């Protein structure tokens, strides 16, 4: 196997996948979808466009196999696939969701992830819920954000299910999940807002931990949630939003040289809270 | 991080160990030259292989079982307790151990009661708790004196059939997993202890009690690690090891000295030190 730290990426480097799950969106989603606050109208068809054109980066650019999961018209929030599953290595968690209409979702992600041969984990504690978007794993360590979606007892059942790797909680505010300002952007490279809730959510994660990770700091919060990806011939790839929607982090991504920059907008269903994350599980199958 | 060790405490097996040691059943000779071979291969791993700063003390002849150090010494983190042995005869070996663990710069209990008694192979650690067999050499004032020396963690007594220490049929083989026997003495103990604590242990089984004792140490730059008995000594137990894909695993045979009750676990002290 692989020794050292050197090079540009391999089959177990950090951030790489072979496979991802993603949703397609209902249309009931632009009018029935769980939302934060009150705001603009969702043009469904504009959403439905920019999520075929996250899939196709996912997918055709990126080379992954793509499992795509048909729209459910009674589950509205069902393309945000990654509030219902958790994957490390060969091991996947199907979470109990902390809004208990969105339970229904787990049934189609489960079965997906049984067919790539996964390692099954359910959540089926009564008294725990947690949601994938609440969860940061930094290929050392996870953090789980406790927020009024994910609790205590699902950080606990994550921690038993990933046992080999530790697990730290941290408080998230009200309508938040703990990657509605984080994510990482990089090996030992964590993107994070600017905002005084993210930077007292950053101090108390980092003092729980026994490494140091480098920060990546962008003035927009929401812009913090990216995706990088370890893709075999192409190297550090990382999915971010694009100068159009936040032209003041998109500066900050732009300074990352050594990384493949891939600007992809979310503009209509982050009206619902759905940023770049929230709708793709990635899968190594090696 | 449980299993963590930076120095460790053995001791040279005298020449009288062959026919003095004491030994709970008849059997065979012991070659004395092979076990002392056995015991430098072991403390070879221990010491030059993983890197374990190793105190070795020299053989005794009037002190044919000084080899087994586990009995006469616990470990908690920075504190030491010097055991009161089961067999009277076995107390002498406790003053040069005294003598390591102090230079060891360790805070040192001694088990002076005239009504205690224990042996250290009679106590499991997992590294949440300790389980204290009650046996022919540890009783109940034994194990209330380690309940009062390492106050921070649970104690919990368990009986032991006779003739049998504790880890004479478990030990721990990795974080939260505890190695067990399938002996009917076995599983009773075990699930005596699982009785009495909350937290869920994951098991190793295996088929051979006596290869339910191995050593776990987590060791940087190398992580999980497990000393256990070898394929040539119990096969069908070594193949449940070799399960264990992601610990380190080396084989130490233990063959003569297993003639004299002597396992994996009773060679050696581990110690971590800051
Ligand atoms: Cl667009
Ligand atoms: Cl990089
Ligand atoms: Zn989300
Ligand atoms: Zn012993």
């Amino acid at each position: 196997g692989p020794l050292g730290a050197a090079g540009l990426g391999h089959p177990a480097a950090f951030g790489r996948a072979t496979h991802a799950v993603v949703r397609a969106l209902p249309e009931s989603l632009g009018q029935h979808a769980l939302r934060s606050a009150k705001g603009e109208e969702v043009d469904v068809a504009r959403a439905e466009r920019q999520h075929q054109l996250y899939v196709g980066v996912l997918g055709s650019k990126l080379g992954l196999q793509v499992v795509e999961l048909p729209a459910d018209e009674s589950l509205p929030d069902c393309v945000f696939v990654e509030d219902v599953a958790v994957v490390c290595e060969e091991t996947a968690l199907i979470t109990r969701p902390g809004a208990p209409s969105r339970r229904k979702e787990v049934d189609m992600m489960k079965e997906a992830l049984e067919k790539l041969q996964l390692n099954i984990v359910e959540m089926k504690d009564e008294n725990a819920t947690l949601d994938g978007g609440d969860v940061l794993f930094t290929g050392r360590e996870f953090f789980v954000g406790l927020s009024k979606r994910t609790n205590q007892r699902g950080a606990e059942i994550l921690a038993d299910t990933f046992k080999d790797y530790a697990v730290s909680t941290v408080p998230v505010a009200d309508g938040l999940h703990l990657k509605s300002f984080c994510s990482m952007a990089g090996p030992n490279l964590i993107a994070i807002g600017s905002s005084e809730s993210a930077q007292k959510a950053l101090k108390i994660m980092q003092q729980m931990s026994d490494h140091r990770y480098d920060k990546l700091t962008v003035p927009d919060d929401i812009a913090a949630n990216c995706i990088y990806l370890n893709i075999p011939n192409k190297g550090h790839v990382l999915l971010h939003r694009t100068p159009e929607e936040y032209p003041e982090s998109a500066k900050v991504y732009e300074k990352l040289k050594d990384h493949m920059l891939i600007p992809v907008s979310m503009s209509e269903l982050e009206k619902v809270d759905g940023l770049l994350t929230c709708c793709s599980v990635l899968i190594n199958k090696k």
